[PDB]
RNA sequence: UGUGACCGUUAGCGCAUAGUACAGUAAUGGAAGUGCAUAAACCAAAUUAAAGGCUUAAAUUAAAAAUAAAAUGGCUGGUGCAAUGGCACAAAAAAUAAGAAAGUUUAAA
């Protein structure tokens, strides 16, 4: 029926996710070292973790 | 002062100040310690999955925007980025030598 339909996201092992997450950790320092915390970019990564953790909540 | 296919907090000086704290009767020996951010070991919590019958022929839409889990809570301080700290010599300056012994030299207009 299509891949919209039946797209799925896998589940990451535990022992794999600091593997996986492993460019995201680097590039949120990066920004905070560079730019500081009073920056377009800082702001952007926050609403985003504000999304993730609204989602646990189920 | 100048330069670097020299280092970037387990590195580079022992010291991003300290020959301090501390050990020793003494001579002496001699640390740890920068700023920011979901790394690892590590301890607690999280098992499972069910559903069986409204009669169908003239809607909506300025425009645009707006429905979906990659990630538990902690303790710890690795990695990534930066330098009011170090390393090596170079340039300039400084230091340095006289034969004689109570004696004369070396002064550019
Ligand atoms: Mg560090
Ligand atoms: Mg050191």
């Amino acid at each position: 029926e299509g891949y919209v339909l039946h797209e799925k996201k896998p589940v990451v092992p535990r022992a794999l996710r600091s593997f996986a997450f492993k460019s995201q950790d680097e590039h949120k320092s990066f920004v905070l070292a560079r730019l500081g915390i009073f920056s377009e970019e800082a702001k952007k990564i926050h609403l985003n973790e504000l999304r993730t953790f609204a989602k646990r909540d189920r």
